[PDB]
This record gives C-alpha cells, structure tokens and sequence, in this order.
C-alpha cells in the first residue's frame, strides 16, 4: 500500500544526513515526488514556502527537475549523475555552488554558548518567538525564513522553535527552525542590514542551540557559504563535507 | 506529492486513539490503502502478519473490505456506516462483537505493579523475550502473536519488547508488543489454556508495563474481551468505551 511505497522511496535517499530530507520523509512537513509511485526509481524531497530545497535522489530524471522550476530553490544532487543531468538540461540556466554539511554528532560547549548569550549588550533583548513575534518575523523579507516555511502560526508554535533579538522595539536578528523533524530542527539565522558587525546572529544561534538541548532536540547546521561554516565552527559544529548544489540562473 | 496525499489520508482517521492506526500512519510497520490515491475518501490501516487488524475510516467502501478477506483479521469500523456495509456485504460470514478501548492517559501505580511481579511463585521463571524465546513463541498458535507481527527476530528485538513466564521449561504465559509506535507499544497478553486462572497474565503484564515505563514507552491496552478489560483495570487502565468489531466466521 501507500506506506510500503514510501518505505521503498526512503531507500532511494539511503543514508543522506540532511535533516530537511528527514522532514520530508517523516511526513508532517515537506513533500516527496517520484517518477513512478508504483515502481519508484527517482525521488525529490521538496521543502519550503518562500525559499525551497529540492534534494534529488535515485536515477537522474528530467520530470523531477521540472517540479523544481520557477522556484527560489536550492537543488541538491545526490551524485555526479544528477549534477550532469542538471547541467545537460539547463546549461547556463543554472548556477553551481558549494555548501558545507556539518557533522550530526556535535559536542556543544554550554559555557561558551551561554557566554555568547550573556555577552549581548544591555539594550538588546533576547526572546523566544511566540505567537506575536511569529507574525513579526513575516513582516519584513529579511526575517521571513525564520518562520515562513510553517503553514501557519499554530504549526510553528507546535513544531518550530526560534529566538529573536529586539532593539528599541524592533526585531533585528533571529535564529529559528527553518525546518523541524522528529528529533530536531534545521537552523536558519538572519540579521537586519543595519545591525551587522555586532555578533547578533551568533548570540541568537547560541540561544537556540541551548533551547534545543534543553528540550532534547538536535540543532542542525548546514552552511550556505564559507562564512556560514565559519560561524557554525564558532558555535561548536565541525565540517562534515563540502557538497554540490545548484540554483536557477 | 506522496507525503501530502498521506497527510490527507491521515485526516480521514481523525482523532482515533488506537495505536495500531498510529503504527500504520507513522510509516515503519503496517500499511495504508485508500479508495483513490488522488481523492482519498475511504481508507484502511492494515497491520499484521499472522493475525491482523483492519481499521476502516472515511466513507464505507467495499473494495477496502475485499483487501481484508481471507485473513485472520479483526475489522474495526470507524463508524456505523462501515458496520452497515460489513453486515450487508457478508451477512453470516462476519461475527460481530465488542472490544473495549482504554484511556491513553494512564497513571500507573509502580508499587502495585512491582508487587504483582514479585507475587509470581518461585516455580515460575519470568524472562524477557530474547532471540531463542522469540522462536519458541512462534511455534505454538497460542503464543505466536506475542512476536509474530514483526518481520523477523531482528525487527522484534529492535522495535518490540516482551516477556514470558516459563514452567517446567515451557513457555506458559507472556505479555509482549503486538505492535510498536514512536512512543510506545500495543500489548498482547496470552496464557496457555492449561495454565489459565493462576494470575500469570497479570504478572507478565505488570512486568512489561514496568519495562515500558522504564524506557519511556507508553504501554497501551486495547481489550479483546470484558475479561481482558477487567485485567487491564487491575493493572491501572481505565475504560474509554466499548466499540464495535468484526471477524470472519
Ligand atoms: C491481549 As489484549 C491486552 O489486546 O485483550
Ligand atoms: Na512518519
């Protein structure tokens, strides 16, 4: 039946430790597309609402790539074969770049993380994202990914977790669940354009990691850039490996 | 996609606190069948290997009943519309009977449970089911459901949990996981005919519950008979409601 079919699909991804894939495969958020629901040899774990991720596994297949078209999406190939089809089909219509996966067995230095939180200057107020702050994070574009992948505020409060810094009554930095899975969250951090250079996103992240641990959740980091990897390293994460990714040109 | 369709199917079952339905919808064990992949209005949560449950949700649909035919199965209708279809289609070919659901918010008296375990006479030996006892349970029809729903010993040891009472070197009673879900198990208790009426079921049930609680698992009880309900009440469970069930005659 349907459940057996999904078990087969999960095998196409195998041991691919990207928590967003786990989200899609677990069933509550994200979605899964295949070449043939009856005899699946190709799969896509598609996740997001404004920004997206498309993890492509199994046999390279053109139709799954078409699903990803027209979206503010990061395509992640399982292997060179997927990358080859992506380049073959879209050529200049796609932009190759490199992301950095971190190990999922992180040992965190709590004193260090609490220190980062504690060092925050006097006028900056750290808060957990609640019902009202959820909506606040949706107001400006810079902060939307902190909560925008959740269907509504209720799904965020139920399944998400985040924390924001306020300064003079405005949210100016945040760290929150870009996605959630059964045992953790995938972290997103953001700082407003006019509040750079103050270590705000590091402080938020420190706080979110502590809140995750306090709740027995694993806080996952997957870096979009080297600068992002450098910050993860300061938080206690270690690089797993650099990996191929693509975006539409 | 596939995960969205599975979310739609799950809604058909709604708030139905039977853990085997949870097993089937979580994705690891059991399976799910529907009238229409794209427009699901009727669904079947089917679980088992030697004995089975068929939980039927949504609009009554005769094709889902057909999937249950020729199996050692308990059919559980979500509603009276399903019951009416079952009776109409099969007439004297189904036996109608009442099972008793228990509340899932049980407060167990650990002291009481341990006393029941302690009261097992020295003549009897209580043991957790291991690789060898797994095989012993499968050999007799009376004990096979203690472990038989798992694909093999490896799956049973990984996801299941159970214990047995031995006397003169033979397994004479046992309490084990008929099924498992993310946060618990569904209990199966059995006693060999010649050893009934000696309080053995109560002792192994008490031990299993204690084993569950110790591991943070919820030990669920769904009573096949009033006698089973009365046992559950001694163990701390409280009746939720009597409900309709069918078997093939
Ligand atoms: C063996 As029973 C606890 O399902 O009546
Ligand atoms: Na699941």
């Amino acid at each position: 039946g349907m459940a057996e079919q999904m078990r087969r699909v999960a095998r196409l991804f195998g041991d691919w430790p990207e928590t967003i894939i786990w989200t899609c495969l677990e069933g509550t958020m994200g979605d899964i597309y295949v070449d043939d629901s009856q005899s699946p040899q190709s799969a896509l774990a598609l996740y997001g609402r404004q920004s997206f991720f498309g993890f492509l596994a199994g046999q390279p297949h053109r139709d799954l790539l078409k699903i990803c078209e027209g979206k503010n999406i990061i395509l992640v190939p399982q292997n060179q074969a997927w990358s080859d089809l992506i380049e073959e089909v879209y050529g200049d219509g796609v932009r190759f770049f490199t992301r950095y996966a971190t190990k999922k067995d992180t040992e965190f230095d709590l004193g260090h993380l609490q220190k980062l939180v504690d060092d925050l200057p006097e006028s900056f107020d750290m808060k957990l994202i609640d019902r009202n702050l959820y909506e606040t994070c949706l107001v400006e574009e810079w902060s939307r990914d902190l909560v925008g992948n959740y269907i509504d505020v209720e799904q965020f409060l139920d399944l998400g977790l985040g924390c924001v810094i306020l300064h003079k009554g405005q949210v100016v930095s945040g760290a929150s669940s870009y996605a959630s899975y059964s045992a953790g969250i995938e972290i997103e951090v953001d700082t407003r354009e006019d509040y750079r250079g103050l270590g705000l996103a590091k402080a938020c992240a420190a706080q979110l990691i502590l809140a995750c641990l306090d709740r027995g959740l694993y806080p996952s980091w997957d870096a979009h850039t080297l600068t992002s990897l450098k910050l993860a390293e300061k938080l206690g994460y270690e690089l797993d490996k650099a990996y191929q990714a693509y975006e539409w040109r």
